[PDB]
């Protein structure tokens, strides 16, 4: 109900230290880190860098509280995969349905892109009811793809096009 | 609207210019490069301090309050045109300072700049605002169709022209 | 006409686009950057080498005879629109070409690049330049009043439009 | 098909690279970078020789004629896999090259690199391409949905993948 | 009030009233023959050329401190030994009969300092009262450019004036 | 004869003819307002200022591709609209009538492609058959200015001259 | 008094204090050969000659670290072993008899420790007691230079004056 | 022979005969200052002050090309107007009487040119038939320095002598 | 003496350093280039903080007083030798130190560095100290004739050494 | 030791790794590379941030006290090993947290890292830490000849080692 | 018996190619490389590091013969690790020997190191009684440390000693 | 010997220096830092042009042959010293052009660049070498013990002087 004030605000330097805190194998730009002081490096180096974009997500009391991003992003294409990463402290508050509205309005009438798509793990059907909730569509089921928790998983590829997103309710 | 006054854009307003692109809503743009993050908007910012086809001022009140933004785009030395966009703070949107920052920045082009014609874009869809602009002297040259991709969809926008010939009288 | 090739210009083509540019004899620009001077075009091709924002391809037939050049400039990724200008040799005009390489522009621009909009000028004083282009499906959108300064005087131009849903069907 | 060979990209190849991705015809990406002209290429390719995301081989002949080019992109070393593209010249089409450039990757990508998928994208409306993948062991894991801009239209691919312990036994 | 006025080479921490005074008179301003417009385009043009020798910059105090003006030589050549010399009075400090003072400072740091053999001026012909100081001050009208300045929205005849090393030191 | 004459805008492989034509006028050359002597510094100032819009320079060359002369601009400014013009014809070709023809490629340039609104130029008072061509292709005295440039061993005078965009284009309007 | 100046190495918190020397005496200063004007670009000048070895540089304080003046050895030649000096003291720190002191300090350096063989120096021939306050240290003329200088307004003279390493160490022995 | 002397701007291909003069003379030479013994070094100096006005040369060349010698202004101050002056004459064309024509073409480069106001010189003690050949073009000794210079395994002396502009002029 | 330590010099040390070498008032060295100023020490610092021809060490007490310096050069890693050099501040000097903290230095030498030889160099006009030398073990190799220029002369200096094996034993 | 966590090292350890360095007092290495100033130790971590070939982990307790380091060199990503070494500050040496250590190591480098190997030198004459490292596990597969140069003499050490297989049943 | 006429020469970078061509994992200075285009840029990096030195072995007629290599030099332990490569056109014609031998010698009597050690497969037996016979000895016997052929194997670690290379014969 | 010159040694030579160190076959120096690739050498080369501690000349004869070479290191301008090192390439020793080198060595040292004193190692197992030296005038002032490790031992070298007040009479 009160998710109205979550905001979203374009990534900047100083929200690094929350995004290091965040992942627990990650990549900026494709490329991995560990360290923080990695993810500043290749922080600096991407800054220009338009195959990917990040927003943090706070609430009115400054309290961060997760992050969208919008990778492999290509403008001729017109598509992008999307991740959405919610501070432990805050799972579980029904935040994520609001987010992925964020994000899909963001990618559908500010950056023009055609199609968003998604990854979620086969054995967390809970995820892959609310995403189709949100709209998604299964568009694959990939075999042993990642390696998570000691075995390869299958994950479900999940997308939403530009036109059923804006059009859905004329 | 006497005490508005204008004064070239410094790094110390960046933040100010970043919120107005926040609160706007739509992409922005820094020399023709899009931009979101505050970072890279100061990194846009340093890479064309000397570059000379754009100029930005900000609009003060007598209180230093930040009221908004005028903008030259496009300026071309040859041909002696440029595009002008301008960006009131909501907060002071409807105080009647648009007529005023409009003649200061036309003003500027005109008899500083020596430019010869300033054109502008206006969303076909606000009427209100295409009429101020005929008032303060700008014609329609062009409706340019499905030039925008804004809100979700392609909108149409009036382009409309003054030249120094005319404002100069 | 079937035996005309588009290809990516590369820097050995400079020394034609330097010879367009000459007997043309208007100012001419390379990422909105004025140039004269071979070095100048030669430094300028340098740097913008990765920038997205505008694409040439010279036009070469059977023989690879150097006929002329296709641009597309101003080329925005999220309105998905660009201009368009296309030169041919001063000994290749009038041999029917014209038509074929607008064709192969707009082929470009909507079946490889996926762009929205591709908008062109073309002077207001030559109106067979306007036909032809209204014959290949454009439609004036505008009609920009002194918008260039050419030939010792201010000239108004058609600004000219189509669409990819247009071209397609 | 015994005497054809893989060997890994040098600079020199970037001539051959380039007129392969003439004649497909569509655009062409280093590391997920777009390039047209050899220029671009060759920029592109000083910038990621580093790298290790992807890996490329000429296939050449006993007389060194050359053939094809193996692709392996988007290689993630922790969940051991890749995207694999084949790509033939247009005079060696048709030819029966193709199952065995294929098994000379899948032997090399589950012998050498010790990778645990491979996964290739293939046009829903090349039937016959997706009918020879199936042949070789791929499967289909998904049919994805106006993926991408091809001649066009939005078109759907198949994603098509198989494993190192299928491979291997 | 006069004799207290001095001279001293321009400084970085100068540059912040030497934009106050571009603001003022609203004008476009350059600096080493660049038009700047925001502080930090001037601040950039000063780092730039401070080894350059083609123009040199003096702050006009009083005793106290004030910032009464500027005093610019610039196109100075130093084969020819001659150099164009513009002053500029703040706002407040204008009407009180600096200028000649200031006038006399230059023109014997010119002559006795850089060992120049001229110095001339530009002022508005629609100015004659200015046309009319610089006389007594010992300038000579060398030409009358037509229609040589944009200023206030409109091409601007300017007088222009020298005078020369010997004159002013016999 | 001058019909055949062509502008062209001066590229790097020109510098050798400039750096001859400085040698044999024998005053101190200028490029950016840099002065130089050497070849070498001559072509170290061009590359750092290849894309400086304050000057610009044409040669000019004939028929055969012999080079005739050059033509400049210098401080240009594009706020008020002016620059200032030197013409420099090689001394083999010095007294073939191509000076005119040259003065008009020029003044054409600058007031129909760069838009410019007013052209000046210097000519010592001593070379009074150069005023009077001047004045014979348009240009006025605005000034005469006393002792501004050392040269032969004594401060000489010389004429301001200048025309504007609207004389030169709508004379005959 | 005298016995309490001490000399150190010159270092960037002095430049203000250099400046400041160099706005009082109201001629043109200059850094490794470069004139200069601002406190910008002194510092500047500084930074970029730190680790030439062509000038070097003390500054002279009294036992309260009060800044007395300046000692600068310039156009150092390690060959040669040759250099020029120059000694300035602050106005306020004139006529107490420190001139001397700071001299020996300066002969006794470059002749102890960078073990140079000549020192020399420029004195106004229009200031013969500082022409005297030299020869009483030890220099002797060497030149008269003519015209050498403008100065206030007019091309002056100067004395060059100099004195050997042979000469200060071993007057004694 | 000396009507056709020409001095012209030293250019890079230009070194390797100033390189082989300073062999044949067998005392180490400078440039701006530093002195230099390899080619190569002399190369990056000639490449490093390429803009530097402190010091300018010119070579000496008859009508067939033949380089005769070189002319060098060094120690050129632009406020003080004065230079010191250098020529060296290759071995083979000394004894020629090129040398008062070479002297001639430096001043009145020097004085007609550069404008400047004095030049001077330094010439061995030990070398009077050289002194009076300076005498004769016009130079007088301003001072004669005491050990001034380590050459060929000793101190020497070495005369200064100067001319003025208006000397040469008048 | 037990509690003298010796610690890797540190930028924040460099005041102490240049203090030394005020009150000694010979010309001092750093990487064998002169110095004289507190900002040219501190940038030849910089500047070779990698270099491993030269190590140093500052004394402490219990206290963190400063007492001096320990200045191994010339560190040749083939031959391995090095020459060492000992400060002592002036108000350290007189309470016995030097002994220990040349054993400190020979120990560091010979059982950190493996270093095979250290020499040194001492005033010939210092007996005093030629003999405190040759009670820690070392043996003249050479006196050199007018070596250094130091207080007005040449002056003539020993060289001392002794070798890793003596020292061990 | 439940309460002890390890933490991915950064630049604000490394004030902790210079103190570990002092203690021990023979010669350190950041990346294969000698230091023994902070200075130095710096420099190097900024000149490795992104290089793989080692790894340290910092020790804390719940309060955050720092009790140690856990090392990784020589990390080889094909074969599959890294080399281990363990530091712990003087002031909680002898309290039981080595083996406790050592177990989150090898649970790190075998359940996390995926390695296959551990391997660890240790001085032939600390028996005592020989006989530690038997009872973790590990078992002697070299003894290494005067291997290094360490307080004077050159040392044997054993080479130890531990397999994944090993650890994981 | 003809192994009289092999060279060492450090390698340079006309050598790369050759290198290039003798491995079929390799790394340079520890890090790994496969194109000769980052083994180009990678000798470039570490020209001045010596951490690594390298030989190239050429005959009277110029042929490459194969590559002696010193890794994992410390200068303080004085040890090194050595490798040597025999192309595969020259392998069994006996020149393995001279090329230890001269290695040795060049790590005892130039680097001055103290100790030189190897590794070599257990399975390759030939190989380690080669090295025995070279003076070498066992002081390792590593499990399962390396990944070749589908599987893990045992190497031996052999070294031997400056002293002993030195003095054997005394 | 009269028709043997001295030049300063340039980047040409380069490959002359190099077959200098390899046929004589001990680690050789370039401003102390060692080297072994002509790669490095060049690079060495390059970066000490504008260094002065070190000055180097070839030997050449009337035919321009490559004789040898002549090297001042550790040059110093306070103490006005510097050590001396001549290489005769070994198809020209023995032919009595050692005297003349060392005299052309000493005239420039004392004649140009004006040094005070010159030194020189020369290894106490070739007396015939040092007393070549001190017939050209040279001094013993140390036996230096063991300083060099040269042919798988320590050697003993002479450490011999003239001075500049002496050469010059
Ligand atoms: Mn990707
Ligand atoms: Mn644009
Ligand atoms: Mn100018
Ligand atoms: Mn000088
Ligand atoms: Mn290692
Ligand atoms: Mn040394």
């Amino acid at each position: 109900a009160m998710n109205s004030q979550l905001t979203l605000r374009a990534l900047e330097r100083g929200d690094l230290r929350f995004i290091h805190n965040l992942n627990n194998m990650s990549y900026w730009f494709e490329e991995p880190y560990e360290s923080f002081d990695e993810l500043e490096e290749l922080y600096n180096k991407h800054i220009h860098d338009n195959a990917e974009r990040r927003f943090v997500v706070e609430d009115a009391q400054k309290n961060l509280i997760g992050l969208v991003e919008l990778i492999e992003i290509n403008y001729i294409h017109r598509s992008a995969e999307f991740q959405i990463i919610i501070a432990p402290e805050h799972q579980g508050k029904g935040f994520a349905r609001t987010l992925i509205n964020r994000a899909l309005d963001y990618s559908f009438t500010i950056l023009n892109l055609h199609k968003i798509y998604l990854h979620v793990a086969v054995e967390n059907p809970k995820a892959v009811h609310l995403y189709e909730e949100c709209g998604f569509v299964e568009e694959g089921h990939l075999v042993e793809e990642f390696f998570i928790n000691g075995r390869y998983q299958d994950v479900k590829r999940m997308y939403i096009l530009q036109s059923k997103y804006l059009n859905r309710s004329e």
